[PDB]
């Protein structure tokens, strides 16, 4: 790399990595459109085994804006409108409450709420019809932003139901594999087993446990090389020669919902860039991020704006995730790591090393 991003780079990350006592990290800057690699520590502690380009960590939430991007696609593909009913997609959904819940609902935590976690007692596709026919909205759909797996989570498994394909089968034939994010996995193959990093939770390695939605919320494992032309792609998706994959992209960065100075996508949130570092910083606390809180339709939703922070954090028991960019200036982040360390210090990071570049 040049030498000003090497030097912004290890300047913040090393005293990030002591002050957050982080086994193992991986960063890439994406720079006029190029990307540059960083690693530091241990992807499994016991076995000694070093961060590289190609460990895979949990994303986490980071995983929505890939849910988030499937469904625009699908939309682009006419299989599915944002505008429908959730019914439509799951004819047995027939209580009362649903009447007047769309997909452009669940896609943006807007339903009503949803609550953030499915509960670990459902299991089975009963379990969960029985969950959903039973849920009581706290309020009228569109009315207020209340941050959920269970709404995303719902959102990707009715958006594949027209193609006929697995959520699985559908992200990797619809977005992974055109996107050559060839290390980029819902499940880890046997294959790749030794590139998967170990989370570490109070000092003990772990895994993501199998959950319901967890594919669409929460589950998919990356590269830092990977994350790194996810970037690159959602920076400029009018190079993807896919058509309907190109406009996915664009979809999900309109702005459908604002509340205070954030703006919400599907899996992206946004803010107008330049942006008040205190704003995004202060924002992506669990305090905020995680509360329930009034939103403003946006009618009709803006369109992708390149003047725009667009970014979304992601955490696991053991990992903890941070993309951002810039469309404007054709820059952004990607931070991976396998500690789960609070929002503020990962996104604090991200801006002293764009701001620094930009
Ligand atoms: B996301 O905000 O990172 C997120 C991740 N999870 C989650 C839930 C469960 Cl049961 N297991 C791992 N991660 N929820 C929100």
């Amino acid at each position: 790399a040049p030498q000003q991003i090497n030097d912004i780079v290890h300047r913040t990350i090393t005293p990030l990595i002591e002050q957050q006592k982080i086994p193992g990290m991986a960063v890439a800057v994406i720079y006029q459109g190029k990307p540059y690699y960083f690693t530091w520590g241990y992807a499994d502690i016991a076995k000694k085994q070093p961060v590289t380009q190609q460990t895979l960590f949990e994303l986490g939430s980071v995983s929505k804006t890939f849910t988030g991007v499937l469904g625009g696609d699908a939309i682009a593909r006419g299989e599915i409108k944002l505008s429908d009913p959730t019914t439509k997609y799951w004819p047995e959904l027939t209580a009362k409450q649903w009447n007047g819940i769309t997909l452009l609902h669940l896609a943006t935590y807007t339903a009503g709420g949803l609550p953030l976690q499915v509960p670990d007692e459902v299991k089975s596709s009963s379990d969960l019809l029985r969950f959903y026919q039973n849920w009581q909205p706290a309020w009228a759909p569109g009315t207020q932003r209340l941050y959920a797996n269970s709404s995303i989570g719902l959102f990707g498994a009715l958006a594949v139901k027209p193609s006929g394909l697995s959520f699985e089968q559908a992200m990797q034939t619809r977005v992974f594999q055109p996107l050559k994010l060839n290390h980029t996995w819902i499940n880890v193959p046997p294959a790749e087993e030794k590139n998967y990093a170990w989370g570490y939770r109070e000092g003990k390695a772990v895994h993501v446990s199998p959950g319901a939605l967890d594919a669409e919320a929460y589950g998919v494992k990356s590269t830092i090389e990977d994350m790194a032309r996810w970037v690159q792609s959602n920076l400029k998706p009018l190079d993807i020669n896919e058509k309907t994959l190109q406009q996915g992209i664009q979809l999900a960065q309109s702005r459908y919902w604002q509340t205070g100075d954030m703006y919400q996508g599907l899996g992206w949130e946004m803010l107008d860039w330049p942006v008040n570092p205190d704003s995004i910083i202060n924002g992506s606390d669990n305090k905020i991020a995680l509360a329930a809180r009034p939103v403003k339709a946006i009618t009709p939703p803006t369109p992708a704006v390149r003047a725009s922070w667009v970014h979304k954090t992601g955490a696991t028991g053991g990992f903890g995730s941070y993309v951002a960019f810039i469309p404007e200036k054709e820059l952004g982040i990607v931070m991976l790591a396998n500690k789960n360390y609070p929002n503020p210090a990962r996104v604090d990071a991200a801006w002293q090393i764009l701001n620094a570049l930009q």
